[PDB]
């Protein structure tokens, strides 16, 4: 056993979701961590938020690492405001905390 | 055994990747398919492309479905051109083909 720290990708919503559904989902892609014990939290302008946050169970990858995702289900109005959103993943086995930041358009 | 068809999400690049690395990676998120036998292909304006396409092995999800991803590693110049990109996933077990389209900004 040699624990590996996670790596993040904070991605903007698909233009069709904003232009059709008027919703803007931010996807946080957490990959490469082992073992699977992970906690993902969100914050709007360095202030914690839990509303419309969808956390998914960890998935087993073929390179024997684990991967999970976190979804922040924002409205298009809130996403077009220009507020800073941060996805932060805490991984206790490796004692590491990785962060990713996205700004709006 | 009752095969399930995959569902796609075609996502744009993170603004920081375009503004810092001058590269624009398009992520195709294929989820919910069972069994894992899947083929993902890309096309630029309905014309097949294989250059800078990174396909990943299938991952086992906790709901007993499989999920995979496909990355189209475009340059920021090619992404800002306005060309239509289509991610299409073929799933032989369910005999289904799902498509997702993204347009540029
Ligand atoms: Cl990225
Ligand atoms: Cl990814
Ligand atoms: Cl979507
Ligand atoms: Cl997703
Ligand atoms: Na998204
Ligand atoms: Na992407």
């Amino acid at each position: 056993v040699e624990p590996t720290k996670p790596h993040l990708r904070l991605l903007p919503p698909s233009p069709e979701e904003i232009q059709s559904t008027s919703s803007a989902t931010l996807t946080c892609l957490i990959r490469g961590f082992y073992p699977d014990k992970v906690s993902v939290s969100w914050q709007k302008d360095d202030v914690s938020v839990s509303a419309n946050v969808t956390n998914f169970p960890t998935a087993l990858e073929q390179d024997l690492t684990f991967s999970t995702r976190s979804l922040l289900n924002l409205t298009a109005v809130e996403w077009k405001s220009g507020a800073k959103y941060t996805c932060t993943a805490s991984h206790p086995p490796s004692q590491s905390t990785v962060k990713r930041v996205i700004r709006n358009q």
